[PDB]
This record gives C-alpha cells, sequence and structure tokens, in this order.
C-alpha cells in the first residue's frame, strides 16, 4: 500500500556500481528503501507515491549512467541467461589470444637460452641505439592490442568517470595506461640519449593482462550463468502455448485452437495429451493420469491426478489426455509466484550482504590509493635509503643504473598491486552463494523467500510448532460418540443430524470433518436451516437450527471448549469432565455436545500425528534448537500429543485471538524464535514470529507474513531448511574469508613485501591471480549444488539409539 516497484536495470557489471545506486537513491528524498541485485540485473525500491513517480526514480538511474525500465511480467529470458556477455567475452578473449600467442612465443624464447644457439641469441640485436628490435615488436603489439582490445575497458572507465563512481575495470584501465606511458617514456629517453642497451620495459604486461582478464571474465560469467540454473529452468519451464477446445454438451469435441498465454483467460478448457505439459493451473475435469513435480516441488513419486483433483502448470502428463478448467492463468500460475519468490529472494539483502556492499563500494578507491602509496614508498626508499635495496639488488650494470632499475621496480610493484585486486570477487562472493542456496532449496521444494532468513536461521535457538496442520495431518476424523443426556427425546441419529447441520456453516477443519462424518453415517446430504450463528475464536460455536424434520424423516446448540460452557453458565459435572480425560490422555482432541443448555454428550475428533514428527523434532532439538508446541486446545490434549513427539514445553488454551503473546514471551529473553505455521490460518503469528515457515502450502506459496515456504507438507523440510541455511551461511562466510585473505595477501605480495625473501610476482601474474580468485569464489558457491536431500532413514541413522523418553509428568506447559 505504498507503491513499491520492481525495476529492471541494464549495464550492471560491478558491485561498486550497485553500491552507488543504493547510496544515491537513498540520498535522494522520497525513497525509504532501495536495494539492487547485480547478479539478477534488477532493482526494487519502495517510494512515496504522490510526491514522486517512477519516472523520477528512473531518470535518477539514467543520470547515474545506466538504462532502467519497469520490469515486465513474462519476458525475462535474455536478462538472466547471460549468453550475450559470455559470447562477447569469448570474442574479446580470442581477440586477445591472437596477440598473446606471440607474447607466449617471445617469452619462452627469451627466458630459456638454447643449448647450441645458432648466432648467440641475436633476437635482441639492437638497431637504433636504445631501441631493440624486440622492444619495437613489443611496442607494435602493445600499441595495436591497446587500441583494439582496450577500447571496451577505456569506454567503461570513461562512462564510469562521467559520474562520481569508479567501477572495477577502471583500475585495469589505469594499470594498462600507466604501464603504456611509462614504457613509452623510458623508450623515448633511451632513444634520445641513444642509450647503447635497450631497457626492459612493461610492454610485456598489457597483452598478457588482457588475455588473462578476458579469460577470467569469461570463466566467471560462465560460472555465474551456471549459478542461475534453478531459476533459469523454472523461468523457461512454463509453456508459451496451450491447446484450448470447445465442449458441446458432455465434454465432447467441437473445435480446437492453439493459443498463447497472453490470450487465454480464466475458466478456459485446456487439453493436454500424453507426455504433454500443463500450461495453466486449474481443476481436473475428467481423465485419469499421472503427473510429476520433480522440477517444481522436487518430489520423487509421480503424483497421481484424477477427475476433480488439482494440477500445476509445468508438470508433464504421463497417461492419456486430460481436460482442465483454467483457474490461475499467467501470473496467477503457481510457477509464476514461485519464480517471483525465487527472484525477489535475492533482493532482501543480509546484514553481511550490505556490509560486503559497503566494503566493495569503497574498495576500488582504496585499491588505487594503496597502489599510489606503494609507488611512493618504493620510490622514496630507493631515492633515500639505497642500502636496503642493494642488500638484495647488488648487480652492477653500467647499461642500466640503480636509479633507473629502482624506479622501474617501483612502477612494476604499483602496477601489480592494483592488477592483483579482485573487487569483483568480493562483490560477488555473497550474492552468488545466496542465489545458489536459494536455487538448491527451491529444487528441493523449499522456498526460502528473502535472503534474510538464510543468515537469520543461523541464529535460531527455538522453534514454535503448531499442532493442527503441522504436527497433525490436518484431517481430523471422528473416533466415537458419547451420549450422556436423554435418549427418548434425543435419539442418537437426531442429535448427530442437528449438530451436523448446525455446524455446517463452520469452516474449521474439525467442523468440516464432523459434517462429512455425519452426512456419510446418516446418508442424508441435505441439512436444515441455521440462524443466530456466531464463532468466537478458540472457544467454540453455537447457533439455532430449524427445519430439523428435514433429516428426521429418515434447538439452540452450543459446541465448544469448557470455557464456552462455564462462560455461558453451563455447569460441567465431574463425571463428564472425567469422561473425556481418557480421550485427551491419548492425544486426541475431543469436543462436547450441548443443545438448548443440555449437555447431551461428547464427540472425539482427532487426527493422528505425522509419523515423521518424532524423528524431525528429535533431530531439531539435537541440532541445538529448542522446540515448543503452540495450540489452542485443552491442556491435557497438548500434554498427551507432546508425548508422541517429546516437547519439553507447550502453550495450550492459547486462543487464536491473541495467538502471539507467547511469541513475545519467548522473544523477550532475546533468544531467536522460529514458528512453523499454516499460512492464511495464522499469518499474523508468522509475521510477528521472526522465522515463520509455512508448512503444506502447496500451490499457495503466495504468503506474505511467512519468510520461508515449504511447498510440500513434509516436516523434515523444516530441519532440512535450517541445515541448508547453516551450510549456505557458512559458505557465504567462507567466500568472504577467501575474497578477503586473497586481497590482504595479494596487496602485500604484489607490493613486493616478501620480495626480499625471493618471492616477487611480475604484473600479469597479478591479473592471473585476480581471475583465479574471481572464478574460485564462484566455484566454491557452485559446490553448494552438490547437495543431496537427506531421506527418512538417513535422519534416524544418526539419531538411532537415543530417543530420549519422557512421561507427561516431566513436561511443561504455559504459565498463567
Ligand atoms: N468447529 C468447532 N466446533 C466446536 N468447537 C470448536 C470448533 N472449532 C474450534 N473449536 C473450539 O475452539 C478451539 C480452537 O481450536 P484450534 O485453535 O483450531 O486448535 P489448533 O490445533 O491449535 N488449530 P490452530 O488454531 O490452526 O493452531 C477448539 O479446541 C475447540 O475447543
Amino acid at each position: 500500500s505504498d507503491g513499491n516497484i520492481e525495476l529492471t536495470i541494464t549495464g550492471m557489471t560491478c558491485a561498486s556500481c550497485v553500491h552507488n545506486i543504493e547510496s544515491k537513491l537513498t540520498r535522494t528524498n522520497g525513497i525509504t528503501y532501495a536495494s539492487v541485485a547485480l547478479a539478477t540485473s534488477k532493482a526494487l525500491v519502495k517510494f512515496d507515491p504522490e510526491i514522486i513517480g517512477p519516472r523520477d526514480i528512473i531518470k535518477i538511474i539514467e543520470e547515474i549512467g545506466f538504462h532502467a525500465s519497469l520490469a515486465q511480467r513474462n519476458p525475462n529470458a535474455h536478462h538472466l541467461d547471460h549468453k550475450m556477455e559470455i559470447k562477447q567475452w569469448k570474442k574479446s578473449f580470442l581477440c586477445s589470444l591472437v596477440f598473446g600467442i606471440p607474447v607466449m612465443a617471445l617469452m619462452i624464447y627469451m627466458l630459456i637460452p638454447s643449448n647450441e644457439p645458432h648466432q648467440s641469441m641475436v633476437l635482441d640485436h639492437n638497431i637504433i641505439p636504445g631501441l631493440s628490435i624486440l622492444n619495437l615488436i613489443f611496442f607494435i603489439l602493445c600499441t595495436f592490442v591497446q587500441l583494439l582490445g582496450g577500447w571496451y575497458f577505456y569506454v567503461q572507465a570513461y562512462k564510469s568517470l562521467r559520474h562520481r563512481s569508479a567501477n572495477m575495470d577502471v583500475l585495469i584501465v589505469l594499470a594498462t595506461s600507466i604501464a603504456y606511458v611509462y614504457s613509452l617514456v623510458i623508450l623515448v629517453v633511451a632513444v634520445a640519449e641513444k642509450a647503447e642497451r635497450s631497457p626492459v620495459t612493461f610492454f610485456d604486461t598489457p597483452p598478457m593482462l588482457f588475455v588473462f582478464i578476458a579469460l577470467g571474465r569469461w570463466l566467471e560469467h560462465l560460472a555465474k550463468s551456471k549459478t542461475s540454473e534453478a531459476l533459469a529452468k523454472l523461468m523457461s519451464l512454463q509453456a508459451t502455448e496451450a491447446t484450448v477446445v470447445t465442449l458441446g454438451e458432455d465434454n465432447l469435441i467441437i473445435r480446437e485452437e492453439q493459443v498463447p498465454m497472453e490470450l487465454v483467460q480464466r475458466g478456459d478448457i485446456v487439453k493436454v495429451v500424453p507426455g504433454g505439459k500443463f500450461p495453466v493451473d486449474g481443476k481436473v475435469l475428467e481423465g485419469n493420469t499421472m503427473a510429476d513435480e520433480s522440477l517444481i516441488t522436487g518430489e520423487a513419486m509421480p503424483v497421481t491426478k484424477k477427475p476433480g483433483s488439482t494440477v500445476i502448470a509445468g508438470s508433464i502428463n504421463a497417461h492419456g489426455s486430460v481436460l482442465i478448467k483454467a483457474t490461475h492463468v499467467g501470473n496467477d500460475t503457481t510457477l509464476a509466484q514461485i519464480v517471483k519468490l525465487v527472484e525477489e529472494a535475492q533482493m532482501s539483502k543480509a546484514p553481511i550482504q550490505q556490509l560486503a556492499d559497503r566494503f566493495s563500494g569503497y574498495f576500488v578507491p582504496f585499491i588505487i590509493i594503496m597502489s599510489t602509496l606503494t609507488l611512493v614508498v618504493w620510490i622514496v626508499i630507493g631515492f633515500i635509503d639505497f642500502g636496503v635495496v642493494q642488500r638484495y639488488f647488488p648487480n652492477p650494470n653500467k647499461h642500466i643504473s640503480q636509479t633507473e632499475v629502482i624506479i622501474r621496480f617501483a612502477f612494476q610493484t604499483s602496477i601489480t598491486v592494483l592488477c592483483i585486486a579482485s573487487p569483483s570477487s568480493l562483490g560477488l562472493a555473497t550474492p552468488t552463494a545466496v542465489m545458489v542456496g536459494t536455487g538448491v532449496a527451491a529444487q528441493n521444494g523449499i522456498l526460502i523467500k528473502g535472503g534474510k532468513p538464510l543468515e537469520m536461521a543461523h541464529k535460531i535457538k527455538t522453534v514454535m510448532f503448531a499442532k493442527t496442520g503441522t504436527i497433525t495431518h490436518g484431517v481430523p476424523r471422528v473416533m466415537r460418540v458419547l451420549l450422556l443426556g436423554d435418549v427418548a427425546t434425543l435419539p442418537l441419529r437426531k442429535v448427530l443430524a442437528v449438530v451436523g447441520t448446525a455446524e455446517a456453516s463452520s469452516e474449521h477443519p474439525l467442523g468440516v470433518a464432523v459434517t462429512k462424518y455425519c452426512k456419510e453415517e446418516l446418508g442424508t446430504e441435505t441439512l436444515g436451516y441455521c440462524t443466530d450463528f456466531q464463532a468466537v475464536p478458540g472457544c467454540g460455536i453455537g447457533c439455532k437450527v430449524s427445519n430439523v424434520e428435514g433429516i428426521l424423516a429418515h434447538f439452540s446448540v452450543l459446541i465448544g471448549n469448557r470455557e464456552w460452557l462455564r462462560r455461558n453458565g453451563l455447569t460441567i459435572s465431574s463425571d463428564v469432565s472425567d469422561a473425556m480425560t481418557d480421550h485427551e490422555m491419548k492425544g486426541q482432541t475431543a469436543i462436547l455436545v450441548a443443545i438448548d443448555g443440555v449437555l447431551c454428550g461428547m464427540i472425539a475428533i482427532a487426527d493422528a500425528v505425522k509419523q515423521e514428527a518424532a524423528l524431525a523434532v528429535h533431530t531439531l532439538q539435537s541440532m541445538g534448537v529448542d522446540v515448543v508446541l503452540i495450540t489452542g486446545d485443552n491442556r491435557k490434549t497438548a500434554r498427551a500429543i507432546a508425548t508422541q513427539v517429546g516437547i519439553n514445553k507447550v502453550f495450550a488454551e492459547v486462543l487464536p485471538s491473541h495467538k502471539v503473546a507467547k511469541v513475545q514471551e519467548l522473544q523477550n529473553k532475546g533468544k531467536k524464535v522460529a514458528m512453523v505455521g499454516d499460512g492464511v490460518n495464522d499469518s499474523p503469528a508468522l509475521a510477528q514470529a521472526d522465522m515463520g515457515v509455512a508448512i503444506g502450502t502447496g500451490t499457495d506459496v503466495a504468503i506474505e507474513a511467512a519468510d520461508v515456504v515449504l511447498i510440500r507438507n513434509d516436516l523434515l523440510d523444516v530441519v532440512a531448511s535450517i541445515h541448508l541455511s547453516k551450510r549456505t551461511v557458512r559458505r557465504i562466510r567462507i567466500n568472504l574469508v577467501l575474497a578477503l585473505i586473497y586481497n590482504l595477501v595479494g596487496i602485500p605480495i604484489a607490493a613486493g613485501v616478501f620480495m626480499p625473501i625471493g618471492i616477487v610476482l611480475q604484473p600479469w601474474m597479478g591479473s592471473a591471480a585476480m581471475a583465479a580468485s574471481s572464478v574460485s569464489v564462484v566455484l566454491s558457491s557452485l559446490q553448494l549444488k552438490c547437495y543431496k536431500k537427506p531421506d527418512l532413514e538417513r535422519y534416524e541413522a544418526q539419531a538411532h539409539g537415543h530417543m530420549k523418553p519422557l512421561t507427561a509428568s516431566q513436561v511443561s506447559v504455559h504459565i498463567g
């Protein structure tokens, strides 16, 4: 309700660029939140609508120097495929190689002298005093490769400098330009005084630098493209066309037309042939078949589909042809919001994420400053204290004096110090790891929306389990009926009929369960009238039913918890109070019966706990996370059900009205808490809950409060989600550690600090190391793809042998 927009940005190539984007867009008034993702080439901003419109924000973006636009809905193919830039990097790298090959050849020639040289290594035979032929060929290669290849980098530095920010390639432009100019001036002085010996100059480095930098950019963009495999597949999995037909009377054949997605609308009939795709989600009309959700929910067993079931737009048909009534078309499709969630996931930046953005923003300036300081220190120490340098540079060469070799060494060190920095590595260390973690999670059915839960799941120390829909399957079934009051005027069939018709309006899962049970065990699907209906959350229901004779041919009812009776002046006798205690002791919820103030009997309505709950909870508490069950049912029922799962503390008689006070009660101590809710049923609790994962929200991942979604109703998804977040955040930390230690070792090592020992790297080695690090970080992130979703037996394999027992006595409940 604040006009937030998802914006598409082009030209993003450096992390410092996006840092500039956030910095200034926050600098501009009227913007409260501004985040940009470099990897996905997109930007999302929340802005005040009336004062400023999207035109103004976009225009701010172009005056930055980048081309933006409102993100489209379907078309997002060429933005994420990365094909174009990897192809032009192929082009540039090959254009650099066709000149590096001569550099390779001359380097190998000049390094190793032959055993029996033909003419005593005449390759360096000078022609013009001070200008060796080798130096001249170096000059021509360097000049031509500069002019042609470095055009791209020069233009990038030019456009970057047109504004305040300096991107990554600018420092490479400085490296090459400084090498060029200093080599040129040394050559000019050599040819001016007509020096006998041509000097050694940095014409070797520009083409080697270009070859290795192009190779590194190619490799790292290829790896980045491999990062988006999951999102790319999900995006290019939706069918762009569908078979729409017309039905005469009995779903017969009238006519068929082939239609694209933009034209089809809701309610249309779509035919999918065997082996076909599902282009639109909808309701199954007729035709038994099977479907597979491997690419969507990451499940294994091919899900069966029958007339009246649901479908997913993207599953492959297996048997026969089936007709579907369109219910969600285009953006409505489940895959649409799945991919939307995945792509926005890399928009909610983590604390470490924004720290990395900050550092990378002020990194290239830091690198250039450090390079200049290194140059200054080397030149001054040479010009003043020559004893230290001569301690390891004693070679007396009348051809080249110490005053010149020292300056040359200083320039080499300053070139290699900024040629070894990898701003790209630091910038893309975290975002790519986040992208790969989210992709693997989605491939397993886990939709970890937002990047915040990735790290915020690291610090979780308590998990709040809901009872209905999470611990239980959510399909309660009626066990047995108890009769307490009169029988003559209250025959069993009549009382069940009247109660069922009364609670027909109810939408509580147990209410619908009892409706179906009564209808099936009476055979009378019809029901009477209802008047004066109310539903107090967490207490019960009650209403007035008329037309009782409708089913009797074959009445103010009160149904709810004990609090409803005591509040309504309905005494609960000890005999009945103890009557249901037997049920509650077996972890099965029970509901009493009261009509016109007469407690006729009681009804036992319960659902078996998920068999996997015990293993999942034992693993979760062994992993080092507290577990607590939240429920609104009777305290005895919570006590019994916790036994089947072994929960130390629970919160029973927690009516949905508050349903959150206990969240704060657990939060106030500061320990992080996560809840595993249902979604729409208790969305506010998840919203307040720090890490609220929705369980079983298949085909309805459109949940706002929950920051994590499990497309499949499998409790083990929760433990898998926490464990996957653990490893993904560990990988983010590892990537940051690598991208840092690389820089803090390269800058000294490239600064020649350890040269006295005898380890000094000549310039192009710096570019090689830059490429190596910038690709190694991405490979480390890609390693996350090698994740195997642990299966049932796997968890108890490590948990087997220690299922710590506990009786109801050693179990806690809510206080007050
Ligand atoms: N349809 C109903 N008829 C009679 N009583 C009901 C009905 N629905 C709820 N109640 C009463 O209100 C209480 C609320 O139950 P409920 O809050 O759904 O427990 P839960 O297992 O924690 N499910 P949830 O609210 O999703 O966490 C029930 O225990 C009953 O005592």
